[PDB]
């Protein structure tokens, strides 16, 4: 079984994701999972303070806040997503995304294929 789609991180093993990315100060961190043409998987973990600046994607973006606070901009708007929320970032639309507290994040990013 040599091939492996989801990668960086242990198979057959319970986790727990926030263990998996930790936060740390002044810092952002990821861990990514698939980085192909039209698919991104990462967790992140953004220490208080820190930001991702402004931009758009070609896909879809669902942003699952794993822990803490993330304030989430779609173009003009912005969105408070608490830990268990999740929010999908429309293809195409201007986003950014400003940690509140720490927060810890699962991001799936799905652009046309393939």
């Amino acid at each position: 079984n040599a091939m492996s789609y989801i990668n960086n991180i242990e198979h057959a093993k319970v986790l727990d994701l926030t263990q998996e990315v930790m936060i740390e100060q002044d810092q952002m961190l990821s861990r990514t999972l698939v980085q192909r043409q039209d698919l991104g998987i990462t967790v992140f973990s953004l220490d208080k303070g820190q930001e991702i600046g402004r931009h758009s994607s070609p896909g879809d973006a669902m942003v699952t806040i794993l822990s803490g606070l993330a304030e989430i901009t779609i173009d003009q708007e912005t969105y408070r997503v608490a830990e268990g929320q999740t929010i999908v970032m429309p293809a195409g639309i201007p986003h950014a995304l400003y940690a509140v507290e720490a927060f810890q994040m699962l991001l799936v990013v799905v652009k046309p294929e393939a």
